[PDB]
């Protein structure tokens, strides 16, 4: 076996690097970011992920600066960070030692779809609540993920703990400062972004989460668009044609898509029979045309659909106890503090 010893700066605490050794490196991910590895530590024998990205002198890494401000159980923790040379030494890379999680929400949802089965509502409740909890934390700093999809939602099959990953698209949204329109994966792309909105709030992650929720309820994406324009046709097929005021509320740059008035399709008819009415009520308040009309991540966590997790007698289908879901902080509750009366039940008080 080959051992790799490097001096890496820890993500949290003071900027003081330490000698970190790792072995058994293998390629597990490949994307727009760069490359993701899986390595075993020499100290505890713990498995960690190493995301190698090509870095320049012109500026500092945007993802790294967002990552070392973040400390939450439902987001992959930045263990360490170091610099390596792999292009005749003239070009340098940024390696991010992050948490390793075996499965993803996509892979778990795929298992049921291939077996013609439905994902149990308890799993839909646990995965969605943890996504909105991590969203309430990132949005309190002004940071918007801009890439919410089941492939980026990591999963541990035994404990059922969800973790958010890939903060490359992520940016601290500021009022007045424009942003790029073509962002997020097509099936989870908000209608503002299709309408060419450069000025948007962190409510685009709320829409993307709503797209994931409906996907876990249907067993397939709700809006499978063939093109960038065919994506809006998929949305119009269930939500109907947006009103004059709904269009303006998205703040659209260069509009006039020229589509016929088809009108909204009932939410109950969209999903399978005997689908919990609370899931539909939640999905209706997340997948809204008007971004300001959408439920906030904390408001989504306080919804009637996640009341089963708030029960003191709730447990995982494998017998194990549900993870920490009520250990909220002042930074998490920052947007709406009186919501703590619903979010934190008397048993956990
Ligand atoms: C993208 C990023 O920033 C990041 C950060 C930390 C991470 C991962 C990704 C990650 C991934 N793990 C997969 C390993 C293979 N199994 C079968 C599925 C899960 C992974 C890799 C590529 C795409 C999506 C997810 C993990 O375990 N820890």
């Amino acid at each position: 076996s080959k051992v790799t010893t490097v001096v890496a700066t820890p993500g949290q605490g003071p900027d003081r690097p330490q000698e970190v050794s790792y072995t058994d490196t293998k390629v597990i991910g490949n994307g727009s970011f760069g490359v993701v590895y899986q390595a075993k530590l020499c100290d505890s024998g713990e498995l960690v992920a190493i995301k190698k990205v090509l870095q320049d002198k012109r500026f500092k890494n945007r993802e790294l600066q967002i990552m070392r401000k973040l400390d939450h159980c439902n987001i992959v923790r930045l263990r360490y960070f170091f610099y390596s040379s792999g292009e005749k030494k003239d070009e340098v890379y940024l390696n991010l030692v992050l948490d390793y999680v075996p499965e993803t929400v996509y892979r778990v949802a795929r298992h049921y779809s291939r077996a013609k089965q439905t994902l149990p509502v308890i799993y839909v409740k646990l995965y969605m609540y943890q996504l909105f909890r991590s969203l309430a934390y990132i949005h309190s700093f002004g940071i918007c993920h801009r890439d919410i999809k089941p492939q980026n939602l990591l999963l541990d099959p035994d404990t059922a703990v969800l973790k958010l990953c890939d903060f490359g698209s992520a940016k601290q949204l500021v009022r007045g400062e424009p942003n790029v329109s073509y962002i997020c994966s097509r099936y989870y792309r908000a209608p503002e972004l299709i309408f060419g909105a450069t000025d948007y709030t962190s409510s685009i992650d709320v829409w993307s989460a709503g797209c994931v929720l409906a996907e876990l309820l249907l067993g397939q994406p709700i809006f499978p668009g063939d093109s960038g324009v065919d994506q809006l046709v998929e949305i119009i097929k269930v939500l109907g044609t947006p009103t004059r005021e709904q269009i303006r509320e998205m703040n659209p740059n260069y509009t006039e898509f020229k589509f016929p008035q088809i009108k909204a399709h009932p939410w109950t008819k969209v999903f399978r029979p005997r689908t919990p009415p609370e899931a539909i009520a939640l999905c209706s308040r997340l997948l809204e045309y008007t971004p300001t009309a959408r439920l906030t991540p904390l408001e989504a966590c306080a919804h009637s659909f996640f009341d089963e997790l708030r029960d003191p007698n709730v447990k995982l289908p494998n017998g194990r106890d549900t993870p920490a879901l009520f250990n909220f902080t002042t930074q998490e509750l920052s947007s709406n503090p009186p919501l703590a009366t619903i979010l934190i039940p008397p048993h956990a008080r």
